[PDB]
């Protein structure tokens, strides 16, 4: 632990804090914001920044820095969040500057879709402009799998792997956030897990299971309608699991029981869902050949 006393490169991650126009908040606090060279990737960017708070306990303190060291520590992958900079020498508040994902979470972007969205489209295509189809839901579910398959290879078990914790951005990138901290939280938690409280790669890829099923329900909320008491969790452990949702394909929803396999050592390892998840992107283009 103690991860906030880690030698810090200051050469590559420090950022200029008058190089940065905090905006409005997203959440509590993160805040969106306007940077000034923060990358090679362009003059101007939006950033995600994580401002510790004013008058913020020595204890709230040294979690932010913790965040901060593990995120250097883990490293850049397309499919997570990325660390950008970092504002921690004298003279301003700790910050902590992340990618920003313009379209929030994926759970509610799919929810908007509902009446936007079929399997393929047929032309003319512009009758289905901007909808979401199979190709996109698949694709999803492919970039998180890469996103878990490098988040497991550098040790890091998410905890709380859930449609609301995987943001969009443009060219519909998506990217898993909140996997370096420091409701019904139960509906995405493996059986092990409930009863014995560990967490380990193996029960994210049965929170992985739930995400397919939000994804491919288009963001509806897992075990539907049902109880989450004493009697799911036994009724779980037994062998009970949601039914196939309105938009999967017979192979997600395969995919989605393995996951959710009783036993944590023979569900499948991210690496065997990115190779499994790559393998379903394609076929599923081989079944649209208008253009071929
Ligand atoms: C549509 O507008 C929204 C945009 C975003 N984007 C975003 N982009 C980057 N990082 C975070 C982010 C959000 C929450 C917590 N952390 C982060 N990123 C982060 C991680 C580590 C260190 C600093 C920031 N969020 C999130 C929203 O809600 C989820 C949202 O709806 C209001």
């Amino acid at each position: 632990e103690h991860a906030e006393r880690l030698p810090y490169d200051a050469s590559k991650w420090e950022f200029p804090r008058d190089r940065l126009k905090l905006g409005k908040p997203l959440g509590r606090q993160v805040i969106e914001a306007d940077a000034f060279g923060i990358d090679k990737t362009a003059t101007c960017r939006t950033v995600a920044v994580k401002m510790l708070k004013e008058g913020a306990t020595h204890s709230e303190h040294r979690a932010l820095m913790s965040e901060l060291k593990i995120l250097i520590h883990i490293g850049h992958h397309l499919n997570v969040v990325n660390l950008l900079g970092a504002c921690t020498k004298p003279g301003g508040p700790l910050m902590v500057i992340t990618e920003f994902c313009k379209f929030g979470n994926l759970s509610t972007y799919l929810r908007s879709k509902r009446n936007e969205f079929v399997p393929y489209k047929v032309a003319p295509e512009d009758l289905y402009k901007d909808f979401l189809t199979l190709e996109h839901l698949i694709c999803y579910s492919f970039q998180v799998a890469k996103g878990m398959e490098f988040l497991a290879s550098r040790k890091c078990i998410h905890r709380d792997l859930a449609a609301r914790n995987i943001l969009l951005s443009e060219k519909n990138v998506v990217k898993i956030c909140d996997f370096g901290l420091a409701r019904l939280p139960l509906k995405w938690m493996a059986p092990e897990t409930i009863f014995d409280r560990v967490y380990t790669i193996q029960s994210d890829v049965w929170s992985f299971g739930v995400l397919l099923w939000e994804i491919f329900s288009l963001g509806a909320s897992p075990y539907p309608g049902v109880k989450i008491d004493e009697e799911f969790c036994r009724r779980l452990k037994e062998g009970t699991r949601m039914r196939a949702p309105d938009y999967t394909t017979p192979e997600m929803y395969q995919t989605m029981l393995d996951c959710w396999h009783g036993e944590p050592s023979q569900r499948p390892t991210f690496s065997e869902l990115v190779e499994h998840l790559g393998n379903l992107l394609q076929a599923n283009a081989q079944q649209d050949r208008h253009h071929h």
